[PDB]
């Protein structure tokens, strides 16, 4: 026995996680804490390894170092997954073998009283003959896994080893590395919560409080509630950025204003720095991105007709439905409308007003030149990442352009079709909601391919069809004069009006490119030219 | 004793609850070996991988004295789509050959 029965995990680095320690100890290392005498009387072996999986950058290695330290073991021998890889035949195996030289020597010499060695892999998935299943060529010369297995156990027995692995894609691990007698204990490290964020922020700001250099104005609870779905490293980055900005401001002010030395020595970080850097410096991967909205909602939304209100209200009802309910952890909805009816903007809007923590937009714009397998990889990655939050809402910007449709033929990529059809019907991990929004301009084709059946609801987005609607929209935009408006109203009473908002904006901009004399006539001529009759 | 291999097919209109009935009838058998092979676990695979997975499941199932193997949503496995038509031939042939193979004597 080298530790107290109740352990201790506080103000020694790791602060977020406290229950996982107790759980893992109760499950795994009960053998090494009990009076030895009965242990030798027991004839029972010790667990020969464990595996940890969780979202990247959530503080896993710290657990390994702490557990290695507390047990009174030797120095951990860190190693990197991809690093152990060579193109020369029969070379990586030597690397895998060398790691156990010290343990072998100690076991041979001291017999059954040697110390404890610990070996810490990193991205253990690097060496597996399972990644080759997916579309590609990464057979990684399976021999590696056989060598690793035959070294952990086999004809020669080692009783002085403990293997700890860290990975991010739990699925891609070969099954054989989980049978009893080998790595045989799993655990999950989920995202931190409010209390964990508070503890981590408090820990990393101890120096400033000790030296009083921090401004008294700043709190920690406010900032903690501000950060919704950050990760471990993000809090440290935020603190560093705040320090840098505060000091830059202080030095610039001192140079600009010859302040008395009293404030010059003072380097108070103040509170403005924290918020400024938070909104301008750090961009969490798992959090909301306020930036992307502007890239699609470029001109806001102006209420020009009743349908907008109906659509927004229905979106609100769907959001309410997905938030609080059971028996339906997954929901779907599809938007359809003629070309240039501004479907995308509505989707982005409704997603924004959803007010969910995790929101992401995946459009074909960031995938040009990709072969289909890459598209499957992207879809899978984004959905898998979205599965790691309590709530989530994803937006598939343009379903049609994803499939590579073209009326001639017809032609498309079947593989993407399957991937989407299967994915739209997979419940998240237990106790987690979701919301998926589509978009398209070709309803009939989707109806024909049986995919419309998978979606669970539909909404319609019509166009401008009435003259008075056009007058009201023009007035809202505010680009035409009173007598000019009268002329337009006089000439547009025919009611044969059917146009899309995007086209209307472009047409107005074009018509505003000559002298005031001829604007009305040119605009009317161009509008008359586009006499659509759906 | 003289019919070691049996088969059965469920079918109905969509949303009629077939998967649930299949799973329930499988559970109520009290056989020692059960295994469900669904399309949800092979997203984005290549057909060769699907064939290998099918072969592995059936090989493992052979070893025991009893068993009950369930294949769910045949059409999705084949990757059917009414336009065309288009689908995978390899999966179809593998499944069809498998579905009439006897295990080793007395199983
Ligand atoms: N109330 C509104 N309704 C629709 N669009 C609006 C509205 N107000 C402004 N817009 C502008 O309409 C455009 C909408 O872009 P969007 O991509 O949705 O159009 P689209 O051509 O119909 O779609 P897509 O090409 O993606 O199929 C943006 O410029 C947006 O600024
Ligand atoms: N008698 C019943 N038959 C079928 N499902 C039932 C029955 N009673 C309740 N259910 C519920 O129905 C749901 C089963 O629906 P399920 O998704 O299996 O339908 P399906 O038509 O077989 O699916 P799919 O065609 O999408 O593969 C479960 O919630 C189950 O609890
Ligand atoms: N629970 C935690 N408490 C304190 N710091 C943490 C915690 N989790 C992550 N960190 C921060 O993350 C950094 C190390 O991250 P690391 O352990 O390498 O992530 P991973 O284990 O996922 O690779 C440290 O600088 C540390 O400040």
């Amino acid at each position: 026995s080298i530790i107290n029965p109740d352990w201790n995990f506080e103000k020694m680095g790791i602060g977020g996680l406290d229950k996982e320690f107790s759980d893992i100890f109760r499950r795994a290392f009960a053998s090494r804490v009990f009076p030895p005498e009965i242990v030798e009387q027991m004839g029972c072996k010790h667990v020969k390894g464990i595996l940890l999986y969780g979202p990247p950058g959530c503080g896993k290695t710290l657990l390994a170092r702490q557990i290695g330290k507390m047990l009174n073991a030797r120095e951990p021998k860190v190693v990197n997954g991809p690093e152990i890889l060579n193109k020369y035949v029969g070379e990586s195996e030597a690397n895998i073998r060398k790691l156990f030289a010290d343990a072998e020597e100690e076991q041979r010499r001291l017999g059954a009283n040697s110390g404890l060695h610990i070996i810490i892999f990193d991205e253990i998935d690097a060496i597996c003959k399972q990644r080759g299943s997916m579309a590609g060529s990464t057979g990684v010369h399976d021999t590696v896994v056989n060598q690793l297995l035959s070294k952990i156990d086999g004809v020669e027995q080692l009783n002085n080893i403990l293997v700890i692995g860290m990975t991010n894609r739990p699925d891609l691990i070969d099954e054989a590395l989980l049978r009893p007698g080998r790595l045989e204990v799993k655990m999950e490290i989920g995202l931190p919560d409010e209390k964990g964020r508070l503890q981590i922020l408090h820990i990393h700001t101890a120096r400033m409080r000790g030296h009083q250099l921090l401004s008294a104005d700043v709190d920690i609870k406010e900032l903690a509630v501000e950060t919704k779905n950050f990760s471990g490293a993000e809090l440290e980055g935020l603190v560093r950025a705040a320090q840098s900005t505060a000091m830059n401001r202080h030095i610039k002010a001192s140079t600009k204003v010859e302040v008395d030395m009293e404030k010059a020595e003072s380097l108070q970080v103040t509170r403005g720095d924290f918020l400024a850097s938070l909104e301008n410096d750090i961009k969490p991967a798992f959090g909301t991105n306020q930036e992307d909205y502007a890239s699609y909602i470029m001109n806001g939304i102006i209420k020009w007709g009743d349908p907008v209100t109906r659509v927004l209200d229905d979106g609100e009802l769907l959001v309410q439905q997905t938030k609080n309910s059971d028996r339906t952890p997954l929901v779907s909805v599809l938007l359809e409308g003629p070309p240039h009816s501004g479907k995308t903007a509505l989707a982005a809007k409704i997603a924004e007003e959803s007010n969910f923590p995790f929101i992401k937009i995946c459009s074909p714009d960031k995938m040009i030149g990709f072969s289909e397998t890459a598209k499957c990889q992207a879809m899978k990655k984004i959905f898998d990442d979205a599965y790691k939050s309590q709530l989530s809402c994803v937006v598939v910007d343009d379903i049609e352009r994803l499939l590579d449709y073209v009326p001639i033929g017809p032609r498309f990529s079947n593989l993407v079709l399957q991937a989407l059809l299967v994915l739209l019907k997979k419940a998240p991990p237990q106790g987690r909601k979701l919301l998926i929004i589509g978009t398209t301009s070709r309803k009939d084709v989707l109806q024909e391919m049986e995919m419309l059946n998978a979606f669970s609801t539909t909404i319609h987005v019509p166009n401008i069809a009435t003259g008075e609607q056009l007058l009201e929209a023009l007035e809202l935009l505010g680009n035409f004069k009173d007598k000019e408006r009268t002329t337009i109203a006089q000439q547009v009473k025919g009611k044969k009006v059917w146009i899309g908002i995007k086209k209307l904006l472009m047409l107005i901009e074009m018509s505003l490119q000559m002298d005031p004399e001829y604007r009305v006539r040119k605009f009317l001529a161009l509008l008359r030219e586009e006499g659509a009759s759906p």
